């Protein structure tokens, strides 16, 4: 199977919002957990995203369509985000969003 997340790249700015979109493909079972992952511009450790707030995620099964619009976009909110599907993980290959 695998995960198809858009954009690969979103130069966003302070203030504006930025949605990511992740869809499973090619799979014969359906959608079960999702999960979202920082990896803040500075490290290598790869850190789960906690649903709430200014992230505000949308999930779509039955077209296996999830979604994170992450609101009032920081500088400090830089950096390399994944989505995940679970029924093993299977991960998109991430967004590299710039703010600022």
């Amino acid at each position: 199977a695998w995960v198809d997340q858009t954009p690969r790249t979103a130069t966003k700015e302070t203030g504006e919002s930025l949605t990511i979109n992740c869809v499973l493909r090619d799979a014969s079972y359906g959608l079960e957990s999702t999960g979202w992952y920082r990896t803040k511009l500075g490290s290598t450790n790869e850190q789960t995203i906690s649903i709430g707030g200014r992230y505000v995620e949308t999930v779509n099964k039955g077209s296996k369509s999830f979604s994170l619009r992450i609101r009032d976009l920081r500088v400090e909110d830089s950096g390399t985000y994944k989505c995940g599907a679970f029924r093993l993980s299977e991960k998109g290959a991430g967004t590299v969003l710039t703010v600022k």
